[PDB]
């Protein structure tokens, strides 16, 4: 689809066989998602954002559905305010800025 | 335009008389500017994402070009890693999100 900005740019997402709810995040080099039991291998890794860097729990190569789209690659479990899926899956998506 | 995402969308801005290099941050509801010394009045304000909270400057009715795109709006001036054009801003250059 095209979507604006005047809100959010939230989607449903499904990762590990449940729906959530995450912001599709160009500002975002990496997918982070809330704290969560999931499917997959994992390794401790650092990240940073405006505010600072937290502790996270990276794991590859995992499906994920956004807005009915699939990818398959990292996705960061932590701290995170918000489900944000950044550029990694972004551009398994197809997913351009345009004006 | 159409700006893909294999890496950081930075594209040039104008600000307070000043060329500058931004992320276009569909993730970002405003848009936070390294310190600068902007002209007038502001508001302390807080914001804050993965790591917490930063303390910025609220400068309101700020002029700003975007790639070339003439815009006008708040901009939060502070401590960012990285300069970031959030929506308040990419919706008035007619930015979307396009799969
Ligand atoms: C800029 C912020 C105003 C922006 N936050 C928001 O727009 C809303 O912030 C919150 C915070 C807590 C609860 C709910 C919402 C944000 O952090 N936006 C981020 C995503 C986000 C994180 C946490 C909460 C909400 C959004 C990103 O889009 C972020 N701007 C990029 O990663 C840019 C970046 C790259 C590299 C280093 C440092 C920063």
């Amino acid at each position: 689809p095209q979507i604006t900005l005047w809100k959010r740019p939230l989607v449903t997402i499904k990762i590990g066989g449940q729906l959530k709810e995450a912001l599709l995040d160009t500002g975002a080099d990496d997918t982070v998602i809330e704290e969560m039991s999931l499917p997959g291998r994992w390794k401790p890794k650092m990240i940073g954002g405006i505010g600072g860097f937290i502790k996270v729990r990276q794991y590859d190569q995992i499906i994920i559905e956004i807005a009915g789209h699939k990818a398959i690659g990292t996705v960061l479990v932590g701290p995170t305010p918000v489900n944000i899926i950044g550029r990694n899956l972004l551009t398994q998506i197809g997913a351009t800025l345009n004006f």
